[PDB]
């Protein structure tokens, strides 16, 4: 299993602009368009992104293109983040996926804020980390997603995705 499969499962695929549970505008496979509460702004960003007047509806191909770019950006951000890199590099392939999943969902900064959890992951204190990862806003916002990712850090396997 990989990061790409993992995300597709967790983010889903939608061709028309929609709102996430927090009220923000996205499209495709979880591509965030804007946090502004204006559909017109969301369409505007989209057109910019896509390169054409899409009227808020993209194709599956277009969706995939954005998806690849987004995951690439996530990796790149981890790799240049002083606080994310060492942790990331300390991890096995499975757990690296879980870290990229978080970054994709919250951004480099948001993830850099789980000070405690990050410290524990680095020390391989899986169970400990898992508890701290649960004491967060993230966990209350998207509990089923968070559980899955947490278990993956906990176990180092993809069981949670079966």
């Amino acid at each position: 299993m990989n990061i790409f499969e993992m995300l597709r499962i967790d983010e889903g695929l939608r061709l028309k602009i929609y709102k996430d549970t927090e009220g923000y505008y996205e499209i495709g496979i979880g591509h965030l368009l804007t946090k502004s509460p204006s559909l017109n702004a969301a369409k505007s960003e989209l057109d910019k992104a896509i390169g054409r007047n899409t009227n808020g509806v993209i194709t599956k191909d277009e969706a995939e293109k954005l998806f690849n770019q987004d995951v690439d950006a996530a990796v790149r951000g981890i790799l240049r983040n002083a606080k994310l890199k060492p942790v990331y590099d300390s991890l096995d392939a499975v757990r690296r996926a879980a870290l990229i999943n978080m970054v994709f969902q919250m951004g480099e900064t948001g993830v850099a804020g789980f000070t405690n959890s990050l410290r524990m992951l680095q020390q391989k204190r899986w169970d400990e980390a898992a508890v701290n990862l649960a004491k967060s806003r993230w966990y209350n916002q998207t509990p089923n997603r968070a559980k899955r990712v947490i278990t993956t850090f906990r176990t180092g396997t993809w069981d949670a995705y079966k």
